[PDB]
């Protein structure tokens, strides 16, 4: 769609720029 899908990219950055 769009924003749904902005979800699936940026979720593959902060993977590992995540901690909590």
């Amino acid at each position: 769609h769009g924003l749904a899908s902005t979800l699936t990219r940026w979720a593959h950055y902060n993977a590992l720029i995540r901690a909590f």
